[PDB]
């Protein structure tokens, strides 16, 4: 049997872990301005045909008002999962899957 005349022409990357390899779940991030204008969450609603096995985002946008923008698109088509929250002179809101 052979011991060391073998020349292996791929690599063995096994990596035993708890965790997925990487992270597919974040689809979009709207961390600017809450637009009016159909530009931004443009992105939110494309994700819901594109869905997946796991989605979710993260919006960062500051308006004077109190409407979300991002999270009204989602919440047109009916997404899964649409949460918002506020701190100060800023806005930020996310969803998920």
């Amino acid at each position: 049997m052979g011991s060391s005349h073998h020349h292996h022409h791929h690599s063995s990357g096994l990596v035993p872990r708890g965790s997925h390899m990487k992270n597919i779940v974040p689809d979009y991030r709207l961390d600017m301005v809450g637009e009016p204008c159909p530009y931004p969450a443009v992105a939110t609603l494309e994700a819901m045909p594109q869905l997946k096995k796991g989605e979710i985002l993260e919006v960062v946008s500051d308006c004077p008002q109190s409407i979300n923008n991002i999270p009204l698109d989602a919440r047109n088509h009916g997404y899964t999962v649409l949460d918002i929250q506020q701190d100060g002179p800023t806005i930020r809101y996310l969803i998920q899957k």
